């Protein structure tokens, strides 16, 4: 047994199934807008304090446009059976460790590939992709 | 009996199921902007008052340009048997109370593993994760 796998969730009494979503969007917005401001102040200042009053009024309108376009892409697991072929009613979906080389199609379609595992309970396995519990206490791994 | 389980639901007359998800996203926005102000004021004041008024034009033009990524996991769990192994028609669903390691694939999925069971009515659970009442007040625990 090589691999290392991430536990992602455990169920005693029932099915396990996962989704994984990437999403890519690309926006932009236009915007033109025009103000028209009309102030206007009355100061009275002779021999030593100097006083002012303003009133200004202002009033502006603006338009914008936003086109956006996003893609993407979900890809759901579900636990069906154990190695030994048997209908899954219980216990855990596993994740291979190892990261992985994205999968991209055009500009905003992306994918990272995962390899799920399910097993009886929830005792890490260590056995390869593929490849199935050889031994009764799996310290060996055969091709499935 | 040693560990502590949280209810998240129970359903007296049918199913009862879960979906846990979890999203993280990075967005950046890069705004470019030009404004062009025309203003102009009349202003009279010889012995002692004096008085304004001022009349502001503004246009303004800016373009803005956002992308952004997220990505999503979602784990769904079913109640589907009870641990005696017959069908689950009601009862309640459970979560181990032990908060737990986090799983990570690249920048943007993320987990957090739970451990679930489903019981026959809402008295709370006590027996280990893939454990199983081994006597009739379940007072002891034997491998699932
Ligand atoms: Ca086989
Ligand atoms: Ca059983």
């Amino acid at each position: 047994p090589t691999a290392t796998w991430n536990m992602v969730g455990c169920d005693q009494n029932g099915k396990v199934s996962q989704q994984i979503s990437n999403t890519i969007s690309f926006s932009s917005t236009v915007t033109a807008g025009v103000a028209v401001e009309v102030s206007s102040t009355i100061e009275k200042g002779v021999i030593f304090a100097k006083a002012t009053v303003s009133v200004k009024v202002t009033a502006s309108l603006s338009k914008a446009w936003t086109n956006s376009q996003s893609g993407t892409t979900a890809i759901t697991y579900t636990c069906d059976n154990y190695d030994s072929d048997e209908e899954f009613t219980r216990g855990c979906m596993w994740q291979l460790a190892i990261e992985t080389t994205e999968v991209k199609s055009g500009d905003l379609l992306v994918w990272n590939p995962q390899i799920v595992k399910c097993t009886r309970s929830n005792t890490a396995p260590g056995c390869a992709p593929f490849t199935k519990c050889a031994n009764e206490d799996c310290t060996f791994c055969t091709d499935i």
